[PDB]
Parts: structure tokens; sequence; C-alpha cells
């Protein structure tokens, strides 16, 4: 089995897995919609009672399966629990990262195309009216991804966007095809430091933004000022947990797969804690200090919150660049922004394709080259659905990146810490650890976490079950049908692997 070359490389690889579009796009929006500081408390709690324990659990399962030559859940679940249904459940550790990868890589290609156009300097040129400043950039984005005028089911992506998507796929492939140590680790050691530097620079530049309408400092205060009136709002807790899952790459089967390449004897405790911590630093300190403080700086708090509620891509791809365009060297600043986004995105995407690749290698005994090329083929092909179908992206992000990750986190935790046994699991986690997990967490993993997740899922289901059946748009039914198809496909591949074993 292939292994990480150095501990540093491992850390930066995992951190590259975690740190991504979720930090600089999803987070600012989530925190803004949820009332700034009010969102932080639950967030932190969700980080302590969910993110950390599940992170350690996934590292442990990953290394455990890796020792035996298995980096994916279909096999690992079976090692931990002997059942066919364990394999069937294991299918989600493929389906989820694949589905998420499909749209994620596309958004990444967006960040790339924008990076290029802003570098070369082809951008809308604004003239004191907010709508006259934002409108050009809204039209810019809409022309890029081909957004319809009314609400219409069909998207018309520009040729440039498509070509850039091809290029992005090519970069992902060029990285993944060199393997764990050579392809992924090498790139991590560069992309990560680059990312941190760019992020710091942007944070500082943004912090200097002050106008008659407000300041970046106002945004920082808004984000860091506690509000206890929202603590009774379940939605805030749900959003916090969802964000924790998404940003730490939990429930995507990615962490597990990366961990399967960690040598049996190497420490997963301090490495894991370090990766998670790095992610949170990149999220709250970096991600939260860029978009929001700038928006608040120019338009004030209320307007910034309104913009955040407007959409996830509205703050990142429209508002921010429009704000930069009003400053000296704003185009170049926009470029830096989109380049940062692109590197974070890439470092995540490779991580979410790796599970499929690793299944093809381990279970079907395919060579790395073939596994990578076929994974790329599948992702690229499926991506046309997200490209040409309006609202498809949201559907995938919902079923896979929202519900699926929580369900799968609960499932993996239940299999590892309950069925496989709690003491054996604990010992497996602490084994080889440079430092040891605080005893209290044993009780957090076994009782608190699973209960919390179960409650969450119950609430969610309660709310969504009625809504699902009545939904008007056909695009979503097409998407659902297709991803169900993907699930059947993966299940079939698992069947084939199982048969090959015998
Ligand atoms: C090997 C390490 C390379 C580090 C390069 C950092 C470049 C930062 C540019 C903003
Ligand atoms: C009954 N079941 C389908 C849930 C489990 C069967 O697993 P197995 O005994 O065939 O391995
Ligand atoms: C799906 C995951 C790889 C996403 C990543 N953790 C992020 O924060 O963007
Ligand atoms: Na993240
Ligand atoms: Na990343």
């Amino acid at each position: 089995r292939e292994h990480w070359a150095t501990r540093l490389g491992l850390i930066l690889a995992m951190a590259g897995n975690a740190v991504g579009l979720g930090n600089f796009l999803r987070f600012p929006v989530q925190a803004a919609e949820n009332g700034g500081g009010a969102f932080m408390i639950p967030y932190i709690i969700a980080f302590l009672l969910v993110g950390i324990p599940l992170m350690w659990i996934e590292w442990a399962m990953g290394r455990y399966g890796g020792a035996q030559g298995h980096g994916t859940t279909p096999a690992i679940f079976y090692l931990l629990w002997r059942n066919r249904f364990a394999k069937i459940l294991g299918v989600f550790g493929l389906w989820i990262p694949l589905v998420v990868a499909i749209y994620y890589v596309y958004i990444e290609s967006w960040t790339l195309g924008f990076a290029i156009k802003f570098l070369v300097g082809l951008v809308p040129e604004p003239p004191t009216d907010p709508d006259s400043i934002l409108r050009p950039f809204k039209e810019f984005l809409y022309s890029y991804i081909g957004v319809p005028k009314g609400d219409e089911p069909i998207l018309k992506p520009s040729l440039f966007a498509y070509i850039v998507f091809l290029i992005t796929m090519f970069i992902n492939v060029s990285i993944l095809i060199r393997g764990i140590s050579k392809g992924i680790e090498r790139f991590a050691k560069i992309a990560m430091p680059t990312l941190f530097i760019l992020a710091v620079f942007l944070v500082i530049r943004v912090f200097l933004l002050e106008t008659p309408n407000g300041t970046a400092a106002d945004g920082l205060n808004f984000l860091w000022t506690p509000d206890f009136e929202k603590l009774k709002d379940p939605g805030v807790w749900i959003a916090a947990v969802g964000q924790i899952f998404f940003t730490l790459s939990l429930g995507f089967g990615a962490i597990i797969t990366y961990a399967s390449y960690v040598r049996k004897d190497q420490d997963i405790v301090l490495s894991g804690l370090t990766a998670a911590t790095l992610n949170e630093k990149a999220e709250v300190i970096l991600g939260g200090s860029i978009s929001i403080p700038a928006a608040v700086a120019f338009f004030g708090v209320a307007n910034a919150v309104a913009i955040a509620k407007a959409g996830a891509f509205n703050l990142g791809f429209i508002t921010l660049p429009a704000i930069f365009s009003q400053t000296a060297g704003g185009t170049f600043l926009g470029f830096l922004w989109f380049f940062l986004l692109f590197f974070a995105g890439l470092t995540s995407s490779i991580a979410i394709m790796q599970p499929m690749i690793a299944f093809l290698e381990d279970e079907l005994k395919l060579s790395r080259k073939h596994a990578v090329l076929w994974t790329a083929a599948i992702v690229f092909f499926s991506a046309h659905l997200v490209m040409f179908l309006n609202k498809s992206l949201d559907e995938m992000d919902f079923w896979a990146g929202t519900i699926g990750v929580v369900f799968f986190g609960l499932t993996e935790l239940i299999i590892f810490f309950w069925i496989f046994g709690a003491d054996k699991a604990w010992e497996e986690i602490n084994r080889g650890g440079i430092i040891k997990v605080p005893r209290i967490y044993y009780y957090v993993m076994r009782y608190i976490t699973p209960a919390f997740l179960a409650v969450l899922l119950v609430v969610w289901a309660r709310e969504y079950i009625p809504k699902i059946m009545e939904e008007t748009h056909w695009t979503v039914w097409i998407t659902r049908f297709y991803i169900i198809g993907l699930f059947l496909f993966l299940t079939f591949l698992v069947f084939l692997a199982e048969r090959r074993r015998n």
C-alpha cells in the first residue's frame, strides 16, 4: 500500500482536504444568515462535540482499513462489522464524495476562470449607487455560467467556462495520477503555504477598508459579538453542525481514504487534531475576516446580511469583486481572491475523487492511472447535469453534502464505536498516538455525539419528507433519478469486487 512520505506532508495534505471553498464561501454566508456572533457559540460547541471526535474516528477507521489494504468504506465497514448490509451502507462513502465532487469541481472551475479573466483584466467596469456597482458583476457571473432571465430550467454555459472546466479536470488529474506521496503531498506542501499567505494578505487588505458606510472592523465585531437570543433557535444549531460536517470533510469518506495511507504505527491523534485546528483557523480567522468585513465595510451590516441571505455565490462571485473594483488595484485583488479560492478548491477536490480512485485500486485491482482516468471520466460526464440543468447543483449539494454527510457520520460512528465495540475502537484510536485523547471524549463519542446526530436527522426528516413529494421542477427529479442511478452503479461495482474476492 502507498503511504505518506513525511508527517508534515500528511498534515498539509489533510489540511488541504479540510480547508477549501467551505471556508471562504459557505462559512461567511452561514455565519451571516445566522446572526454573526450568535452562530459562533453553537459552531464552537459543534466543533468540540462533533467535529473532533468524528475526525479522530475517521482517521482511526482509515488507518485500520489501510493496514489491511482497504481505503474505502465498502470494505472497511465489512472489516468492522461482518454483513452484506455493512457493504451496502459502505457504498455511501463512495456515492457521497462522487456526487459532491461533481458540482464542487465545477464551482472550482468557476474560481479558475474568474482568476484568469481578472488576471488578464477582462472584467465589468463600474463607474455611487450600489445597484449600478453590483449589476455589472451579476451580469458577468450570469453570462459566465449562463443563468436564465426568469426562472428557467436550462443553463447556457459560455464556451470559456466549459473549456476552463476541462482544464480544471486536467489539473486535478495531473495531480491525482502521480499518487499519494508524489502527486498529492508534493502539491500540498506548496498550495497550502501559498494559500495561507494569500489569505493573510487579503485579510489585512480588507481590514484596511473604511468608508462613510462602515468599516471592516464593524464586520469583525458583528461576527465576534455574542448573541444569546438565537440560542433557542434550532436552525442555528442545525446550520452550525452542517457547517462543521462540510468544512472538516466529515462524512464524505475522504478523511478515511486519506487516513488509509497512514502507516499502521503512525500517530493519528496529534496529526488529526492539528489538521482540524488548522481548518478552524483558516475558517473563523481567515474566511470570516474577508468577505463579511468587506461587505459590511462598503454597504453596512444590514445590507451585508441581506446580501449574504441573497445567495452563497452572490457574496463571493459578485459583491466582493464589485467592492474591490472600487479600490486602487482592485482587479488584481479580485484575481488574488479567485486564485486563493481555486487553490483551496483544488486541494479539496483531489481529496473527494481519491475515495473513488482508491476503491478502483484496492477492490477492483485497477492501476492508479486507469482508476484516475475513469474516475475523471465519470465525474466529467456527470458534470454536464450540473452545468446545463438549473437547480441541479443545489439538489446534489443537499442530498449529498448536507443530509448524506450527517447520516453517514452517524452510521460510521455507530459501526465503529458500537458494533465493533467501544473499547476496541478507543484503543485503536489511541494506539501509536503521540498524545492521547482526553478520557471524557470516550463518553462523547459513545453517547453524546450519536444522540445529537440522531436528533438532528429526526428533525430534518420531519421537515423534509412532506416537501420532497411536492416539488414542481423537473430538473430536480432528473437529478435525483441520475444520482440514484449512480448509487446503483457503485453498488454494482461493489458486487463485482465482492465476486472477484471469492
Ligand atoms: C440480512 N442482511 C441482508 C441484513 C444481512 C446478510 O448478511 P450476510 O449474512 O449474508 O453476510
Ligand atoms: C467536501 C469537502 C472536501 C469540502 C471541504 N472540506 C471544504 O471546506 O470546502
Ligand atoms: Na474546510
Ligand atoms: Na481544499
